[PDB]
């Protein structure tokens, strides 16, 4: 049975959890303490020593969207990728976008003064971009159903909502400024399997709140 | 006939050129001046407004390794990806690695003091990592033949060799310190189609040299 090494609040782990849950693939979750990384983690992710690590058979697969693509080839049911190659490239483009531009959300969490200033601005340009170019008339990035880009961005934007509250004056992701994006994240959290596997906002705010004060 | 928008010295364009050449796919190269970006570029890459842009039919495909994956699905001859899904994830892992860690090479080019200091150190840890974990006993990342990770890293490391000379005291990518990597880049440049489509080092050194002084 496949193994997922990770830890609860990680956006990168929930990407993998969602893909596993969406495909109703059975797995064992291996709780990892990063201040005390198990020998398993150090053996199977020697390059980055990060989680998630996905252990299928004895082979390890490491970066989270890499794992989602792996999971998707090996377990084709409930496709996270379109069949057309242009649509597939489009889906990958927005995953890549989420990974690169989404780093602003995570710098935000640790930023303070003018540094916090800039990442909030950068976070805002990311959203403006997606809001105008990213999500078409279709309900999800993936069409009528959740795709890899929904996974990738869904973790960026939901964690952003929470990181915002944890920082305080976060006038960043405002629903009336970015209505199409808020409609999309609202629908994404509304999907039964995402709904069932979605960390409760309040708990996370406090968690990242008490984490930021330190 | 497919269109490739780009400009000569760009590592990201040569990724696409190599994939096109390796598959003997015919295309038109559209020279782009980035200080004066054509309306075509602004229309088909509104999100980043960067090159390369690959125009197949009327559809644009934008980030360079995204384009290589597109080219590879649409033109399956001379496969750049393995058939096994684990090997495929492995190949993607090292592409992703090249893209993330390779940014050190490109910060180097613009760095000066302690800033240059750090990126040279970071560049060195990237190489140490690949040198020990990246390339197995097999000749290429892709096995007996060039794969996507060879493409991705091949552009990082060759441009690094050149950027090194352009900066001066670059004691970074030393052949005796990283012999397995030097064997690999040596073999990569030795491949007939890469050899034929490889910017001449001397010209590029000067180009990046005169570019750095400014
Ligand atoms: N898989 C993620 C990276 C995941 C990641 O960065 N995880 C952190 C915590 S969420 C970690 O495991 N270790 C952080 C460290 O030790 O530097 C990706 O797509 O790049
Ligand atoms: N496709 C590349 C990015 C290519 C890129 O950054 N190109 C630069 C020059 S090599 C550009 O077109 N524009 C730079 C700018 O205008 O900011 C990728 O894989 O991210």
């Amino acid at each position: 049975q496949p193994k997922l090494l990770g830890a609860l609040p990680s956006p990168f782990v929930y990407r993998v959890i969602w893909a596993l849950k969406l495909k109703a693939i059975p797995y064992e979750f291996i709780e990892e303490d990063l201040t005390n990384k198990s020998p398993l983690l150090l053996k199977y992710n020697p390059v980055h020593k990060k989680i998630p690590v996905f252990l299928h058979g004895d082979k390890p697969v490491c970066e989270s969207m890499i794992i989602v693509e792996y999971i998707d080839e090996v377990w084709p049911q409930n496709p996270l990728l379109p069949k057309d190659p242009y649509e597939r490239a489009l889906a990958r483009f927005w995953v890549k976008f989420a990974e690169d531009k989404g780093t602003a959300v995570w710098r935000m969490f640790r930023s303070k003064g003018e540094e916090l200033e800039k990442t909030m601005k950068e976070t805002q340009e990311m959203l403006q971009t997606v809001e105008e170019h990213g999500i078409g008339e279709k309900k999800f990035f993936g069409g009528e159903s959740i795709g890899i880009a929904d996974i990738a961005f869904g973790s960026v934007v939901y964690w952003l909502e929470v990181i915002e509250e944890a920082v305080g004056e976060g006038a960043v992701f405002e629903a009336h400024r970015f209505p199409r994006l808020h409609a999309w994240i609202k629908d994404f959290k509304q999907v039964p399997v995402i709904k069932e596997n979605l960390p409760e906002r309040d708990w996370m705010v406090t968690f990242f709140k008490n984490r930021r004060e330190a």
